[PDB]
């Protein structure tokens, strides 16, 4: 009934991959991954004679079944979807019959899933570095697979690397041995016994060291960042404990963190057993830990209960933002949960404004037919999804009651892949005594209409009031008022409130260039290295036509690669007449060394 | 007085679109139409402060009036009717005041008006293909409009396409030029000076070539079908001359023919200046040219005199079938007109039997409140409408007298949209001297009752007798009579009589399996490629439980897409237990690549 | 005699004896859906088909003896609707009966119904529905012989959202949860007295009740229920008087329902459940003559019924006659004459408006090709009353003539009759006074347009002070305006204030300075008595006082009684200063107005 319009492989209704055994070697002299993917596949129908896998820029050497090579054909490339690989089975399979297909392959150096870093691009300057990023549909650029989240497989893996480096994966570490075929190399083994969608497969190889920060958590990075990260993320275990109370047991064994080089495109990636995080989280005061609570929460919403197709991405992210903000509310107070919730509604405003209130990507449930998931990615599924759940919480009796539903929903669909209708049907089942309340929800509008939601939740304003007051003072200030502003204006404002003040002001950009110059004089925002504050501050300066900020904005856009920051900065710099040429030139000069997905999207943003 | 319950736009009594200037670009990479629709709108009332247009899956970037963006709101989607779009006018308009509203829009890849074909889906295999089909209410899935046949507008268009392709529209071709903004593209221009309902807007883009077959007729298709099409439709100009004698002057300038890919859902579509036709008319002997005569006749009944709402659809089709059969009668004789007339009564019997004799869709005048016109569509308005006109012909003095009425009717309502009451009132006015005769008509049953009409016209039987004789012989035959059947049974039967023989036999299906095998043995109907004969033959085989015909019926049902054939073949295959599962699997495997309307209806027929 | 307002088979062909209505009220789609089971009796041999009235109904199927039958919906005949011809399975002989079960659904545009959103009600939480079938709108609810010549009993089962209450023109016969939908409730009703179908009535809404007499509950939304119980406290005393005058009350219950402000009439005497406008809520019981009028229909109209609408005056003339006797008993014969004379004034106004040769000023009208809603006026009420009042005084006074009235009701109870029936019985009851009767100009009274040929005699006691004050204002000049004072009113009842304004309105326009002075000394703006405020605002508008424009527009739209709304809209359209805003206001409100009021105001405003 449900079709994954982003995958070219045979659907789960035809056959299902139950297990992957990956045996590969990481070759830094050629920037390629070579090896074998052994897929244990189960037919779901009688007379299954062939099957199709996803691939993208993969070189296929051979396909072996039962010791014999078999016929296969790579179809024509379908742009961002890659090339379908049809495999002719030696004998037709019947329903429930299993077979192991071993595919020998190597990746392209331009694999959209991988970034290869030269030693000069690392912190240590002596060794190279490799990291993967498979979500949404880049796993097919590492290895042939049914690249759809409707299929969940276990996996084991054997990875040969230069013996001076360390390999980690989204799995439990299963030992290391010198490579018997090459004394300069080492083999690291991994095992993942919880079934996962293949977009949760992850690999990192580099000069990595670790620091233990909890009974089940090591923080990993290059030696220059390991201690700073252990401090920054010291709250991890306390958040895991809260998450388990809200979601039920943590089933993944280990919860390690990996702090990647600055070019990592996202704030985090909840790869099971090994969350990847951006080093732009290292604010020095733990103030960006909500990203950690987010990735922790995916250990339930996303990794355990999984969207069946990317049309239903909001199930993954909406519920994860909801759990994230409950974690931070437990740690810092209910008024802080509402502050962050209200801030999230503002980011939704921004996203709808950027797309347009009729744009299809502002629907909660999207149709990705002929759409690249990376192009459609936005805050909408996060924050319109959260807004729906927060609204339902307030409609159905408050946080305690709704968290009861959330825990039961996770238990109901653990280890499965589901759709919006699965979720809604269960909501109605769990709240069968409040069906008349549920039936007052404008379901069509919430789930399927573009634009802002048909109703806005209620938000405590306690921590937001001071932000609104200071922003309005600046917005409505005249020349005769600029002298009244003083560093003391920020006396009782947390970093979170400074960030919100700037977010509110940015929504009403541009300000008079004289206001921005004063703001720097009395507040010295140029000295703040908190990445969220500096991002919004530099966007404010650029959109308000301050030439002094051009080099600072260019520096931040290129010295880190978190798309949340890099794309809007390049976009603002391109729209500023005095920095347009520099923005395009800087992009062209850096795009070879950028992450492949970020490089593509920035290129698209700049129209080059 | 009359309400169009298929449209959400402001009605013609509130405001009227007088002109459309369409400027758009066709993007085969994204499967989108992007551009601007400039609507010249005339208010019909004082103090008009806003108006509503139909849309369906359109992204509305902005709305500009007098060089300034205006406020607009997209309402909730109402399933098959789309989403209404309310525009707040900058200044209230009084009666007769006109404004130009320029709407920037983008279609969805899932536009129900469009089918996008990949190169592999075309005849040439090297280029992609796009064609539209707006009737009844799909124009709103291409551009914002008052999507109601009660409004008639002229239009001009500018269409940008890849330079390797050709664009055509339901309009006079107005030149081509390289696209100034993109050397990879061309711009084709079009002019329609005759006011049309928006359902007659049509666009095709593909690798099209042409042959001239008359002073005002080019036949268009991919190169592989051009010449065969020019032969098949050589009678076009002679049919236009006859039609002009029956209906008055042809006002549209050009009468071009476009032969579409096999997935075109209808036998023809009478888009002004450019009739669309199915390639299943390519029988090799011109025997299916009544479809051409039908589309030609729409140049008067339908395109010039238009039904005001789709409840009065029979005005379009009943009169068009009436003219169609007069054209073919002029070319091939009055006995042949009666032959086709009687065959059409047979098709009415089939339609009433399928719906049931009390179904509201067997009424001549229908009520489509909350009904999707694509679901209600049937041959009832065609054949009950024709039957009413044929009955009246015979009642009022015969064909020469009634053709005089028809010509005066066309002249009276030319360029207008009308109801059944307008028609009937003018019938009484034209036949002032026969009011007592008209008052004998059972108008209440003819117009508003379901089932077969209250009275059957008189039909010459000359050409039908041999078909009845042979059908009866096969129906009443026993196993010992089978050897007497012989190929010489067919020696004096035309293709039309073969077709009617199968139709009469199909009305009494199933036949014994042994009878059907014998029929193939002596007549070799498997060898016949005439789409009408093959369709009825395979239905007979499937309904008579002949397993050998399963792959043939599945082949025809999927290798072309004319709904007249595809839907009943899938239905028959679904009802045959031996082919049920394969019918369903085949639909599921192809539905992504099917026409959107055909896919929806076959999915409904199959109950998936 | 033919009913030119009905397309159904007439009573001489077949007669509906009983209706069993089983329906469901859908507020989402604004439809009534269900089955109308008609028990029909043939009046002729070889009856093989029959025709029913319908208007904007969707017919799903027609069932007789458990089998679907053939039927045909015919061409629409504008306000008359569409005829529905049913083919009977076997021919019927004289007196044979069949039950015909018709599955139907109403249109949201049904001219019989107004659907109200929650915002349009007092409570704001629940929707509301009410019907109004008189004269020929029952055919827009269900198929029927929509003619008062046919009288039927009925039973009904109505399913509604369980939070709402349903009432009908019938005895309440219990309630129960809907066995097929737990969110709904089924209300049952039984009407054992045969009625013409224009007396079928339905209301559904958030209704509450207060008992104000042994056989009277007053129903409304909670916001109005106690104020209405006070306003109409005289109901039982009026019922007792009406029973003395007309004979027994045969209907069982006499409940009252106070509708939302859009109800188009002052009242509608639906049996067992009189509907009234909330504009009767004056706060002092002063508009209770409307209750007396609806009570009186329990005899003249509901028990003795006009055979066709050409004879509407039989219903309304006698009902006004009874109305004014009830109020005369309660408040004195001088008050009866006061009300009678005012009614003559309203007849004057109506005949002047129509014109003295207008066919709608005949007592007996010919409604061929005429929409009854368009012909409706005060002529049948007040010309009918004037005829009976004249005859009263001609034949020996009220005591004698009330003797005729009681014998007339008894003679024709449960029947439908014509003017000739009434006149023949008059001549029979007054055998000894035939010479007196033969002095009456019957052709003038019954069949000629314009004002009656003779005016009755009226006591002037309560009217004199009204005329004196009005003339003082009409003939006053500048030097007289300062002599007017609030004390001018100290001895005038509300009824006399209203009559003073009516007298003054007849002579409109008055000078603008006069109207300004009148508000200064009398403060008529503060009076909320709807009759008084209506005439006051008409006076202000016709006298060109721009300050009254917002007040008149407010009254015209915040309530919907056609007696007030239509003349306020017409006056506003006749005032150049208010014309545009009046048309604009109507266009902005018409979608939310009652369908009949919307049609008529639209016609009045030539939109
Ligand atoms: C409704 C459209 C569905 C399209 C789904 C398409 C793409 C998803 C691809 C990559 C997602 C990476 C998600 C990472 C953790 O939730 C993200 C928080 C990181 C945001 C940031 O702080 O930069
Ligand atoms: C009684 C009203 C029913 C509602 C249907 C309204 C619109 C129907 C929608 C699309 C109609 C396309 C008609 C095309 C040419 O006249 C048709 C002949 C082609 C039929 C065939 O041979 O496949
Ligand atoms: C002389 C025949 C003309 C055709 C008129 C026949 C029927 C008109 C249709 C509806 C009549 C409803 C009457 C209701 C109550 O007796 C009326 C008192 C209410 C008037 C008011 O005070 O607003
Ligand atoms: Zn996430
Ligand atoms: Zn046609
Ligand atoms: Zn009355």
């Amino acid at each position: 009934e449900i079709v994954d319009t982003c995958s070219l492989a045979s659907p789960a209704s035809v056959c299902r991959t139950k297990h992957l055994h990956l045996r590969c070697s990481v070759d830094f002299t050629r920037r390629t991954l070579t090896g074998t993917a052994a897929l244990t596949v189960q037919s779901q129908e009688d007379n299954l004679r062939s099957l199709v896998l996803d691939t993208k820029d993969l070189t296929i050497e051979k396909v072996v079944i039962n010791g014999q090579e078999v016929k296969y054909a790579l179809g024509e490339r379908q742009s961002y979807k890659g090339s379908p690989m049809e495999i002719s089975l030696p004998i037709a399979l019947s329903k429930n019959q299993e077979i192991v297909i071993e595919i020998s392959f190597e990746t392209s150096p331009k694999s959209s899933a991988l970034q290869w870093l030269t030693p000069e691009q690392t912190s240590g300057k002596e060794h190279p570095y490799l990291f993967s990023q498979c979500q949404a549909i880049h796993c097919r650029a590492i290895l042939p697979c049914q690249d759809t989240p409707s299929v969940k497989l276990t996996y084991t893996a054997e990875v040969s690397v230069p013996k001076e480096l360390v390999a980690l994966m989204s799995a439990i570490r299963d030992g290391e041995t010198p490579d018997p075929e090459d004394p300069s190399r080492k083999i690291y083994k991994f095992i993942q016994k919880v079934p996962i969608p293949c977009y949760l497969i992850a690999l990192v190889v580099g000069a990595l060291e670790s620091r233990q920060i909890g009974p089940r958590t090591l923080v990993w990075s290059e030696k220059e960042q390991v201690e700073k990260s252990a401090y920054e993320f010291s709250e991890t275990e306390s958040m895991l404990k809260i998450a388990e109370d809200l979601g039920g047991p943590y089933v993944w064994g280990q919860y390690d963190l990996l702090v990647l080089p600055p070019s990592f495109p996202y704030g985090g990636m909840a790869n099971p057993c090994l969350t990847f995080v951006t080093p732009t989280l290292l604010a020095g005061d733990k103030s960006l830990s909500n990203v950690i609570a987010h990735e922790i929460s995916h250990s339930w919403t996303g990794n355990l209960v999984t969207n069946k197709t990317w049309d239903h991405f909001w199930l993954n992210e909406g519920h994860t933002v909801y759990l994230e903000r409950h974690i931070c509310g437990r740690l810092f107070g209910e008024k802080f949960r509402h502050f962050n919730a209200l801030g999230g509604w503002g980011e939704l405003q921004n996203s709808v404004k950027t797309f347009g209130e009729t744009h299809p990507f502002t629907k909660l449930v999207v149709d990705l037919t002929d759409i690249d998931p990376d192009v459609a990615y936005s805050s909408v599924p996060y924050e319109k999804g959260f807004a729906l759940l927060f609204y339902l919480e307030q409609l159905l009796g408050g946080p305690e009651i709704f968290l009861g539903f959330l825990k039961a929903y996770v238990e109901k669909f653990s280890y499965k892949s589901i759709t919006t209708d699965d979720w809604k049907d269960f909501l109605y089942s769990y709240f069968k005594d409040k069906v008349d309340v549920l039936n007052q929800v404008d379901w069509n509008a919430w789930l399927y209409s573009p634009g802002l939601p048909p109703i806005k939740p209620n938000y405590d304003m306690t921590l937001t009031n001071a932000c609104i007051a200071l922003s309005q003072r600046w917005i409505t200030a005249k020349e005769d008022d600029l002298n009244s502003f003083n560093a003391t204006d920020l006396k009782d404002l947390s970093s979170h409130q400074l960030n919100e003040f700037l977010a509110q002001t940015l929504q009403r950009a541009p300000l008079p260039l004289g206001h921005i110059k004063r703001m720097q004089e009395v507040y010295n925002f140029n000295a703040i290295n908190n990445s969220e504050i500096r991002f919004r501050w530099l966007r404010l300066c650029i959109q308000s036509k301050w030439e002094d900020a051009i080099p600072l904005a260019l520096k931040m856009a290129t010295e880190q690669g978190r798309m949340k920051f890099t794309r809007p900065l390049f976009k603002d710099l391109a729209a500023f007449d005095k920095s347009h040429d520099q923005a395009v030139r800087t992009y062209q000069e850096h795009k070879a060394s950028m992450h492949p997905v970020t490089a593509m999207l920035v290129g698209k943003d700049l129209k080059v």
